[PDB]
Order: structure tokens, then C-alpha cells, then sequence
């Protein structure tokens, strides 16, 4: 029982966008040049990228010995869920559990001619309660035939670093997994609409849009940690608050990305600007304008049951099969607040951006000025060069080029203007540059 | 677009490296940087730029 | 352009004069900068503007 | 031009001033800063201005 592959090109999957042989070979003043006094560029190239299927092949002087394999390499990763620190403790086998909550009465007016016979008289505590049950019960199972892989293996190191292998790779199976069912519980909430909405604008489309965003999110964190509490901010609305340590920021790389540079880096004292709470970086949310959610630590209810490893062997087979069972409970709080933060629609053109802010130029001198459109769609639009305050002679092309009247006095403004609108109806979008007029 | 066309495209750019290097760098790991397509993960001191 | 016609171009000017030097600096030499070509290294010790 | 009309007029009789100092505490002298067209030099602890 042997399996042999034959007549296997090397290049299988591989879409060429261009033939960097052929490129070198005809190549004449352009960037390939550098590799034209190289000798073995074709059979480095050929292979450099490496082949999928082994063929023997023999050696150069003696055909009858075979080429040998001088090293191998085992590769292994580990892999760790970032939201594991939001798991709560360990119940044992206490199936469901019960949460209470006792909520605030109301004020009555003092008559002591009336507090004769409503002494007995009864008022309940209006406590409300919820439920959460196990919702989370699966096993990883995979097989190991360890008398049939000697054969692959030369060393026990290689083998037994294989083994390894293998049971890190079961294991970061399971961390992924938690992973994806931390991030489907939020996707869940949200599609429930449990959330307590609150509308921006887009803040990857430009500065304001971040900026605002950011006084929003300062300000809601700040009406949140209030010592009277509120019931504006969490569903079955009750009285209740939550702390600044307490409080849990959950963003992407993209606007983290943004925030530092755009915002953070251009700020002096930045203390007064970053975000309030604990940031925490996800992989994005499935949900379409999902953007931040700001929770709190209590309102994860994530419990784990069971975590088990078995094994078991088959002597008719020779091999070994291994089951990871993990049992847990998912549930979250509705006594805990939550904001959304959800954004809308974007407009086809959000800003322009002149490259010199500010500029000095002579009485006779010339500047160039370049604009850059944030344009979500992957159409293009043409840019309107024009300048406001300006004497006779000083004057803008077409193509961004500013030239200076050869006497004026007075501060230059340069606009760059992008039309997105209809017609009859212009909408317009102006990215402006400051330039002043030294003397001549 | 372009990194020396103006400097609101060099922080573009500069803006999209960084997240980038950030999702690489994720403790979940990703498969969506290689040619193999497998899940893994990288390190900010073993990445080079 | 011109150093002393506007403000922009000192800084341009600075940049390219930032980016020869490092070309120049660059370890494994060039043959672009100098009268007849030669592959040849300068340092930036050695460098004086 | 003048000192008081405005800030681009003064930040370049500033640059001129500058400059000036540094042209007449330049080691070798020069011809072009006194009366009697004689090749002499100053010194920055020397210059009043």
C-alpha cells in the first residue's frame, strides 16, 4: 500500500500577475535591471516560493544515489481568546442560575389621622428577577496513529514535537471558538435591540466626525458614572450606576488606528481627549453599523461547567482517539448598562484636505497646493481651485498653482471645493489652506 | 493612493499600517495574511517593515 | 523650487537633502552619486554639507 | 521694508539680522563693513546691536 503522486507541475495554484523572467530577460533602463548580472535568477525564482509535492530527484555526479532531506521544521502557535477576561467564576453542576434585583419605592405624605388603620397594611418590595440557563455543550475529537507515523519520521524529537502539535492545535481550536461565541453574544444583544442606541456619524470618514464622536462617548461614559444612577441606559429600565474602573470600551483597529493618529498625536496633552473607559480591541462586528459598544464588567454572564479530556485507544487499529468536551453557560445582564453607538449613511464625499495648512510666500513667488478627497465609493471626483481674499493679479489655476500679485497686503485663503450634489441644487465640500505675504 | 503625493495621503497610509500591524498582531490570530490560508498569529518585535 | 520664494519649499528642499544623504549612507553602495560610476559608501560621520 | 508694518516684514529684517551677524563674525573678514574698506573682522560678544 504505497501512494505516489506523478508528473506534478510545480507552480499549482499560482495566477502570475506578470512573468518576472520574462521581465528580466527583456528588460532595458526599467527597475528589473539589478537582476540582469545575477546567474542562477531563473533557478531561484522557480523554486523560491517552494514546491507542494516532493519528487526525488538524483543527484548531479552519481545518478544511482537519491538526494536526502537535511532538515525539518515543526511549526507551532498558540493561540488565547482577548475577552477571557470578562469570564465570571466556575459553577459545578448547579444547573441555571438566578438573578435578583430589588428596586426603589416611592415617597408618602405624613398623616397621622390615616396611620391608624394602614399600620398593618402591606407594599412589595417590587423586585424583579431573571433566569440563565447552559447553552453550550461541544467536544473536539481527533485521532493520532502513532504506529503509522513512524514511518514520516526519522528522530522521536520530530515526533513527539508533532504530537505537541497536534494537541496545541486542539486546544487553540477551542480558544478561537470561545472567542467567536464571546463576539456572537454582543451580535445577539444587538440584533435583539436590547442596546441603548445612540446615533454618530460615520468616525472613519473624517477629523469632526472623530472628534464628535469622542465628546459623545466622554459624555455618555460621564452620565453613566453618575452617584444618583439612571434608567435610561440599560433595558427594563432601573435605577442603577456603574463605575469608571468598572466601565469596559470595546473598539476596533481601525478606529484605534485613527484615534492615535488623527486625534491623539496632533493634541497636546492628550489626557483631556483619550478614551474614558478600559479599550479593548475586537476583529470587528458583524453588524452592519455597529461601530463601539460600551458595556460594563457585570454585564457578561459567561460561566463555564465542564472542561474534560479524554482518551481512548483501539488495538485493532493501533491508534489513539482524543475528545475535548467544554460545557458552558453564555447569558448577559439586563440590569447592566450598555451603549451602542450606532452610526447611519455616508455621503459620497466626506472632506478634502489641502497638504500646506498654512503657507508663506513672497510678492512674486509661487505655490503648489495639492488636495486629497476621502471618497468612500471608488468613483473620483475633480476638485475647484479658488481664492477669497486677494488683490488684483494674485490668481489660482486650475491645477493648484498660486501666484502672488507683485504688491498686496493682505492674507491669502486658498479653497479646494468638490461638488457631490444635482443640479439646481449645489452641494459643496471645501478643504481651505492659509497663506500670508511676506514683503518683497 | 500614494504615500509622497500629499501629506493627507502619507497619513492615510501611515494610519493604515498601523491597523494593519495591529490585526496582525491579534491574540486570536487570523488567516487572512497568508498564502496558505491558516490560522496564525505574529509578534510586533518579529514584524518587519 | 526656491529656498527663500515660499516656506513649503525649505521644507521640501530639507527632505530631499534628508533622502540623498540617506541614499548615500546606504550600506551596500551606489554608483549615482559620484563623477564617474563606481559602486561606493560614504557615511554620515564623513558626510558634510 | 519696515520693522512695525507687519509680522512677515519683521520676521524677515529678523532673518537680515541673522544673517548679517553671521556674515560679519565669519573668521576670514571681510571688505564690505566699515568706512575705510579694510579687511577686518568682529566677534558675536563684540556686535551691539
Amino acid at each position: 500500500m504505497r501512494i505516489t503522486f506523478n508528473d506534478v507541475k510545480t507552480s499549482l495554484g499560482i495566477t502570475e500577475s506578470y512573468d518576472i523572467v520574462n521581465a528580466i530577460r527583456n528588460s532595458q533602463g526599467d527597475n528589473f535591471k539589478s537582476y540582469v548580472p545575477l546567474a542562477t535568477a531563473n533557478n531561484v525564482a522557480e523554486v523560491g516560493a517552494g514546491i507542494l509535492i516532493n519528487q526525488t530527484v538524483q543527484n548531479d555526479f552519481i545518478t544511482s544515489l537519491v538526494d536526502r532531506i537535511g532538515l525539518v521544521v515543526i511549526r507551532q502557535v498558540s493561540l488565547n481568546n482577548p475577552l477571557k477576561k470578562f469570564k465570571k467564576g466556575q459553577i459545578p453542576l448547579g444547573r441555571t442560575i438566578e438573578e435578583i434585583y430589588t428596586d426603589i419605592t416611592k415617597e408618602k405624605q405624613y398623616d397621622a389621622e390615616e396611620a391608624e388603620q394602614k399600620v398593618f397594611e402591606r407594599e412589595m418590595p417590587n423586585v424583579k428577577t431573571l433566569f440563565h440557563e447552559r447553552n453550550r455543550q461541544g467536544f473536539y475529537h481527533q485521532t493520532i496513529q502513532d504506529d503509522s507515523l513512524k514511518t514520516a519520521f526519522v528522530s522521536w524529537g520530530n515526533f513527539e514535537s508533532f504530537v505537541s502539535s497536534i494537541i496545541n492545535a486542539i486546544y487553540n481550536s477551542a480558544e478561537v471558538d470561545e472567542y467567536e461565541y464571546m463576539k456572537l453574544l454582543v451580535d445577539n444583544y444587538y440584533s435583539k435591540g436590547l442596546f441603548t442606541t445612540v446615533k454618530i456619524d460615520e468616525p472613519t470618514s473624517s477629523t469632526g466626525a472623530l472628534t464628535e464622536f469622542v465628546k459623545k462617548m466622554r459624555a455618555t461614559a460621564r452620565k453613566l458614572t453618575l452617584p444618583q444612577g439612571s434608567r435610561d441606559w440599560n433595558s427594563m429600565a432601573v435605577r442603577t450606576r456603574s463605575y469608571m474602573e468598572d466601565l469596559h470600551l470595546i473598539i476596533d483597529a481601525d478606529l484605534e488606528a485613527e484615534l492615535d493618529v488623527d486625534v491623539l498625536a496632533k493634541a497636546f496633552n492628550m489626557n483631556r481627549t483619550d478614551f474614558l473607559g478600559n479599550v479593548t480591541v475586537i476583529d470587528g462586528f458583524a453588524s452592519t453599523g455597529l461601530e463601539a459598544v460600551l458595556v460594563d464588567k457585570d454585564w457578561f454572564m459567561v460561566y463555564d461547567n465542564l472542561h474534560k479530556m479524554e482518551t481512548v485507544r483501539n488495538p485493532r487499529g493501533l491508534y489513539w482517539n482524543y475528545y475535548y468536551h467544554v460545557w458552558q453557560t453564555l447569558s448577559v445582564s439586563r440590569f447592566a448598562n450598555a451603549v451602542a453607538f450606532v452610526s447611519g449613511d455616508v455621503p459620497a464625499v466626506t472632506q478634502v484636505i489641502v497638504s500646506p495648512n498654512i503657507a508663506a510666500v513672497k510678492q512674486g513667488g509661487q505655490q503648489q497646493f495639492t488636495a486629497y478627497v476621502r471618497a468612500t465609493n471608488a468613483k473620483d471626483h475633480k476638485v475647484v481651485w479658488s481664492v477669497e481674499g486677494g488683490s488684483t493679479g494674485t490668481a489660482i489655476t486650475g491645477d493648484g498653482l498660486l501666484s502672488v500679485s507683485g504688491n498686496e497686503d493682505n492674507q491669502l485663503t486658498v479653497k479646494a471645493t468638490v461638488d457631490i450634489g444635482t443640479e439646481d441644487k449645489p452641494k459643496l465640500v471645501v478643504g481651505e489652506a492659509v497663506v500670508s505675504i511676506r514683503p518683497n
